[PDB]
């Protein structure tokens, strides 16, 4: 089904059954087209030329903005994606809260000026997996998905823009798929299939980099997440704890380099350090505390919006994150106007992949109840707990995998709770690098890259027989692994 294994029989499979939507990017947005455009009868297909959220929707700062409606309604259908937790504004010269108090909220904060503050609720979520799991549903609503296929041109009838040519990044062929309606939904990348279209006319997109540190939480011990000013500056930065770490803030630098390429520089590095150090100057925050780093690219729109050329192609310059869902039913809207179909957009009330029915509050009983029945098969309870905070109800096909491997997983020296990850992410989650597994369906590079450090022999090892990897392949997908590894922490470690 939506494997890695099947990746032949899912592009037969689009390149075969007409169409009536083709979106190319697996962005949020795009997973977002996916889905509701799909639960409308809209039969859709997405490509994306990377892996899912392997774009920004995977380089946010991660916080789902409250709008207010609309932040419940993410909560509520994906629990173990999206979780509130306390946001602390200091403030110098919802809950009030004076100086003794604030500095009782977090008691590394400067005391120099400081007057108070502010404590609020803010959702956390998880771009990446949340992406993902739009996508999952997607699909397993009747969408056909496929991410290292990438549009390099498109296909014309009429003056009309009737399919796309997508060459698999896995393979290196090339194929032809054919759509009634065709959208654009590629981030910072929407100009590209622009100028592929020759339409890249009026308004156009200028870039913008911004960065995340991740420093071990041992080291910045927060209690909550906070949102500080700068020294000098005028902009202001985002601690926030997460998994035993504290990712910090944003910086923000013009940008119109590789698209997929952008990365921690020294200056940006320098830069999170040395606010944080301000806003905390107990802790002596120095190069060497950061154990990890991502670049994300926004896109600003120049001379939310939506663009329709003269071949019809639909561009999403938007592109919401908090907003992904009405993004999506405006965009379908458009599709559906063309196509025409009269079906409501209802996809406010669709649970994403793994949702649970009773919604948020039903999450408590949910681990409490998958803990139990993880522990049955012999496994953790902990562990397994923890297993179900990140899959969601999915814990189950984790859990199988998991349980049947055991053998499987000794004789390639990895926990069997682990093996059940991977065979799950690629069987179900569409996983076809390890860059896939590590980053984007744990997110372990970023918030656990000593595990990615411990475990890369052995996921390579077996991923190159599940796969059937040639030398050449096996040697490429462990020098892709290793090069982000080294770009995580240097900033220096030049390519090539
Ligand atoms: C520093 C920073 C902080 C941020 N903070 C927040 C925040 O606090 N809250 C918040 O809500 N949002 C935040 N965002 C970002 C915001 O969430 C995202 O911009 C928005 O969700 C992105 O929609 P993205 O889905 O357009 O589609 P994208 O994720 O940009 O789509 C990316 C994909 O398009 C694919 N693609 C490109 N070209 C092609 C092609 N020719 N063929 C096939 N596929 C292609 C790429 O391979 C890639 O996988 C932040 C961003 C940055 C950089």
């Amino acid at each position: 089904m939506f494997s890695a294994k099947k990746r032949d029989k899912c592009i037969g499979e689009m390149s075969e059954k007409q169409l009536d939507l083709l979106v190319i990017g697996g962005g949020i947005t795009g997973a977002g087209i996916a889905l509701d455009a799909q639960v409308r009868g809209i039969q859709t297909g997405l490509v994306e030329m990377n892996d899912f959220a392997s774009g920004t929707s995977s380089r946010s700062t991660k916080l789902v903005h409250g709008v207010g409606k609309e932040r419940a309604i993410v909560y509520e259908n994906a629990p173990h994606v999206t979780t509130p937790e306390w946001m602390l504004l200091p403030i110098f010269k919802r809950y009030m809260l004076n100086e003794k108090q604030t500095l009782e909220k977090e008691p590394l904060l400067r005391k120099e000026n400081l007057k108070g503050g502010g404590i609020y609720v803010e959702y956390r979520t998880d771009d990446a997996r949340l992406t993902l799991e739009i996508m999952k549903e997607a699909v397993a609503r009747g969408a056909v998905a496929l991410n290292y296929m990438k549009v390099e041109s498109f296909i014309y009838d009429q003056g009309k823009v009737v399919g796309v040519v997508a060459k698999d990044r896995l393979t290196d062929t090339t194929h032809t798929i054919y759509a009634k309606k065709v959208v654009n939904a590629a981030g910072p990348w929407v100009d590209t299939l622009r100028e592929k279209d020759r339409s890249k006319h009026g308004k156009y997109l200028k870039l913008s980099k911004g960065v995340h540190l991740v420093v071990d939480q041992s080291r910045f011990p927060l209690r909550q997440a906070v949102y500080f000013d700068t020294e000098s500056d005028g902009r202001m930065i985002f601690a926030i704890p997460r998994e035993g770490k504290t990712y910090i803030g944003t910086t923000d630098t013009f940008y119109d380099k590789d698209i997929a390429s952008p990365r921690m520089t020294v200056e940006d590095r320098d830069y999170i350090l040395a606010a944080a150090n301000y806003m905390f100057p107990s802790l002596r925050l120095t190069a060497d505390d950061v154990e990890s780093s991502w670049a994300g690219l926004r896109p600003l729109i120049h001379e939310d919006e939506i663009f329709f050329s003269d071949s019809g192609l639909i561009s999403i310059a938007g592109g919401k994150l908090t907003g992904y869902r009405k993004m999506a039913e405006r965009t379908v809207d458009a599709v559906a106007q063309g196509l025409n179909v009269n079906e409501p957009c209802t996809t406010a009330a669709i649970r994403l992949s793994g949702g649970l029915a009773e919604g948020a509050q039903g999450f408590p009983r949910f681990l409490d109840e998958a803990s139990r029945k993880g522990a049955k098969l012999g496994f953790d309870a902990d562990e397994v707990r923890r297993l179900a905070k990140l899959y969601g109800s999915n814990v189950d096909h984790v859990l199988n995998y998991a349980y049947e491997g055991k053998e499987e997983a000794e004789h390639y020296g990895l926990p069997a709770l682990l093996l059940g990850q991977l065979q799950y992410g690629v069987e179900q989650e569409m996983v076809a690098t390890p860059l896939d597994f590590f980053v984007r369906r744990t997110g372990a590079l970023f918030f656990n890259i000593s595990l990615v450090h411990q475990w890369k022999e052995a996921v390579l090892r077996w991923m190159a027989e599940e796969f059937s990897w040639t030398e050449e392949e096996k040697t490429r997908f462990q020098n892709e692994l290793e090069t982000e590894l080294k770009m995580a922490v240097d900033p220096l470690f030049q390519v090539e």
